[PDB]
């Protein structure tokens, strides 16, 4: 088990080519994230794969749905044995109540939950076309502090705003960085980031295994 | 290729259980709906073996993700074959904007590209946590309207909206209704283009009578 707080995203749009990159790294120097591409491609079969060789996945399918479905999926998940799954604060209390309760029987094989505030994507106007005048920032906040009310086990979250969540939500409550948009590693980790998804800056790099020791190194 | 209007939900924990409830019933009397449970247990090639046995699929997966994301999902939907796919309203227009452009190189055989405006489920006290103050109803009217104005194919809209909507959003503009009151007939004259029926035919005593009985008055 890994004790560096990087997650490698694996958005690659083939099986072989992900392969071909994970054998190059090894177990004990990241986590991996399957996200909705990978995984409308390939389906759990893939995290089994990955779980074979090693490693702890992060399933970023982001769930949003009916309580009672979203509660289906997260156990789904759990069964799959992921160390981490998310869903939409978006989906509201209920949803979120009703995933935390599927996964209270798995105990300690129980994945960490996450919910998915505002997307990284989303700025002002994306947001009132919604009927949302908060900042991206207020709305993610909101939102945060519903999670944290209903028993979640953190948030998705930019580092920009991770001293900030520590200090509104507390040292317990998990911040994990998207990967996407300045913070180094290192300084993310300063502010509070539990842990942070890295995604082109390894998977592009031309020595990916020589810049995860580097992010490592500084960790 | 069917004429009936019914989309049956296929929401069993066992890949045996469901395959074995198809067997039973016939692709020119029904689709049929693959969730979030049944593809996080079983994946792409579930849906595969619904095609492979002359059915057409709607894939709900509900994807709600930053454009570029949704966009590589719903082309992989569109790559699997599947007659309709959905997403979340709440994505904002450059999401469906993007998942839009993604189904355009697979022209007229891509899948159906309809959102979620609001979730069946959600009350007003459930959106007041979101900061939304909208009814449900006004709520899913404006994510509606937005959902139009990219483009996409539709919305899934309650039965009690559809008069509505086909009014307000005119007749090409696809309703879908969720299925989790009003009659098949009924929501059929309201304007409802296709109709997700559930456990009313899955958990019901013979499900091919029960499918039956419900084509019969459509």
């Amino acid at each position: 088990i890994t004790s560096s707080p990087v997650v490698v995203a694996l958005d690659y749009d083939n099986r072989d080519k992900a392969l071909a990159f994970v054998e190059r790294i090894d177990p004990r120097d990241c986590r991996l994230k399957v996200g909705k591409e990978m995984f409308t491609l390939l389906g759990p079969q893939f995290v089994r794969d990955l779980h074979q060789r090693g490693f702890e996945v992060f399933l970023d399918l982001k769930f949003h749905d009916i309580p009672n479905t979203t509660a289906r999926a997260v156990a789904a998940a759990a069964e799959l044995g992921v160390w981490m799954v998310n869903v939409h604060a978006s989906g509201g209390a209920r949803m979120m109540t009703a995933a935390r309760e599927a996964l209270l029987p798995f105990g300690k094989e129980a994945p960490l939950l996450i919910a998915v505030t505002v997307l990284t994507s989303m700025e002002a106007s994306d947001l009132q076309d919604l009927g949302i005048m908060l900042s991206p920032a207020d709305h993610a906040a909101k939102l945060a502090a519903l999670t944290k009310r209903c028993g979640l086990d953190g948030v998705v979250c930019s580092a920009q705003e991770a001293v900030r969540f520590k200090q509104e939500l507390g040292q317990e409550f998990k911040l994990v960085t998207p990967g996407i948009r300045i913070m180094t590693p290192e300084q993310a980790q300063q502010a509070g980031v539990d842990y942070m998804v890295i995604g082109r800056p390894v998977t592009q790099s031309a020595d990916p295994v020589a810049t995860l020791a580097s992010i490592n190194a500084s960790l």
